[PDB]
């Protein structure tokens, strides 16, 4: 029952209830918590996630410590969620020198030589992407965003790992389609999330008993689906494809290679149509950054030119509408660390096993930091205006060795859908469409409403 952890240390915060600590006041949100909690208790707080004492810090000093510095020796672990069971083996999941064996043997696969290869594989579609979304326009009625980019990045992570061309919009039954279409971002605010973040005790039951917080339908399908294909469907010698390449210290397992497969499936599906969704809310309110950005596109690329990965990188305010979004619409919300060893950063002091916790949502909402940070202007992120801006500030793919693995290749995707789409296709706001849009209050950074806009084709 540590809850005068912070009345010790004299670090401030809310005020716990026994057993519950501080999950009354997410009522809100996670967002809207952390940037409460950061105007009223300044720079260092703490609050309480049931038992667990979870300390908030904002100085960039004290984040490049916490993410860069001591990271390999202090702040190396992430913090421990419900019953992970046999998916303990992937990366983001995976702790101490066990992360260290999957990050060296993974890092190879993220590299731009190999990012290049992989370049003409989700080009295809996004000429499907531009084929469907050519229809939903011919009719005039409103565009769901999430189902058309959802689709669009269903596709793009199946191709990149082995074959399977399957049309995801087109084919919604298919075994592989309909299995990781499952795949449900874990919401922290939900009943089941909070009963365990407030009783951590049932996680070892719920461990005994095969209770998995990945669904097992999924977890058996995509196992079995990666042996067939590694052996059965290409037995004849000449991202899976560069992880069997692979298999200091090696010893790949084939357990832990299933592992690595769905968490790529599950971070690239929801997260790549949630930010594109988000992007194209913002081309459309403000039709003079979408004009500006199709000028752009059509200079580097005349004639409806297909896109190339030299390409993508020469796009100067492609790269500035796409970082102002994830500024606004961080998706991962907080960047946590959990403290192995009682040390101290920067004069302030950490105990032990305390959740050291970076507020991106409200880092990068801070007045002291950004001008104007509620209104969507892309030129801060101009060559002129680029110096302003600390990286420890924002951090849409976090910092450090355990930072974002496919950052590269989720900007590479995105920004590769945004030239098809932005080259045959106008974006305007809908008559049903959220003005200003409100996010949600759950343990999920997206729309209250999903984003619906009237989709005009340029010159049919
Ligand atoms: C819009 C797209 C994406 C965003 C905004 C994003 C953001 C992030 C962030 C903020 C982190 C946490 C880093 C930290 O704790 O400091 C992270 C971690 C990670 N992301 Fe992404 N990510 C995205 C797409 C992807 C994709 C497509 C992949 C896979 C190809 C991926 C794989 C990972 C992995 C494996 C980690 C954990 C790294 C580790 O513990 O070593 N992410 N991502
Ligand atoms: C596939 O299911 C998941 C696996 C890991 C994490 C995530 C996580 C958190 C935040 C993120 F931002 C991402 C993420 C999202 C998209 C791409 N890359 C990483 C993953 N990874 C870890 N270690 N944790 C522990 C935690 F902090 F208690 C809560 N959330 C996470 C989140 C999910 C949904």
């Amino acid at each position: 029952h540590s809850h005068g952890l912070f009345k010790k240390l004299g670090i401030p915060g809310p005020t716990p209830l026994p057993f519950l600590g501080n999950i009354l006041s997410y009522h809100k949100g996670f967002c809207m918590f952390d940037m409460e909690c950061h105007k009223k208790y300044g720079k260092v707080w703490g609050f309480y996630d049931g038992q667990q004492p979870v300390l908030a810090i904002t100085d960039p000093d004290m984040i490049k410590t916490v993410l860069v510095k001591e990271c390999y020796s202090v702040f190396t672990n992430r913090r421990p969620f419900g019953p992970v069971g046999f998916m303990k083996s992937a990366i983001s999941i995976a702790e101490d020198e066990e992360w260290k064996r999957l990050r060296s043997l993974l890092s190879p696969t993220f590299t731009s030589g190999k990012l290049k290869e992989m370049v003409p594989i989700i080009a295809q579609y996004g000429d499907v992407l531009v084929r469907n979304l050519r229809r939903e326009a011919e009719t005039g009625k409103p565009v769901t965003l999430k189902d058309v980019f959802g689709a669009y990045s269903m596709d793009v992570i199946t191709s990149t790992s082995f074959g399977v061309n399957i049309d995801s919009l087109n084919n919604p039954q298919d075994p592989f389609v309909e299995n990781t279409k499952k795949l449900l971002r874990f919401d922290f605010l939900d009943p089941f999330f909070l009963s365990i973040t407030v009783f951590p005790f049932l996680i070892p039951i719920l461990e005994v008993l095969n209770i998995c917080v990945f669904p097992r339908e999924v977890t058996n399908f995509l196992r079995k689906s990666v042996k067939r294909m590694k052996e059965s469907r290409l037995e004849d010698t000449q991202f899976l494809q560069l992880m069997i390449d692979s298999q200091s210290h090696k010893a790949l397992s084939d357990l832990e290679l299933v592992a690595q497969s769905i968490i790529f499936i599950f971070a690239g599906y929801e997260t790549t149509s949630s930010v594109l969704s988000f992007i194209m809310y913002e081309l459309a309110t403000h039709p003079d950054v979408q004009q500006k950005l199709q000028e752009e596109i059509d200079a580097v690329l005349p004639n409806k030119a297909p896109p190339t990965y030299d390409t993508v990188l020469q796009m100067e305010y492609l790269d500035m509408v796409v970082n102002e979004t994830l500024r606004l619409f961080p998706i991962a919300m907080r960047l946590e660390r959990v403290c192995k060893k009682d040390v101290e950063i920067n004069g302030m002091f950490i105990p032990k096993g305390v959740v050291v916790m970076i507020p991106s949502y409200a880092l990068h909402r801070d007045p002291k930091y950004w001008t104007e940070p509620e209104k969507f202007l892309p030129e801060r992120f101009s060559k002129k205006n680029k110096d302003n801006i600390d990286p420890y500030i924002y951090t849409p793919f976090g910092s450090g060795p355990r930072n974002c693995i496919g950052m590269r290749f989720a900007l590479m995707n995105m920004k590769l859908a945004l030239i098809r789409v932005l080259q045959n296709f106008s974006f305007k706001p809908c008559k049903e469409t959220q003005i200003p849009l409100k996010l949600s209050l759950g343990g999920l950074l997206q729309p209250e409403k999903p984003v619906v806009l009237k989709v005009e084709s340029r010159d049919g």
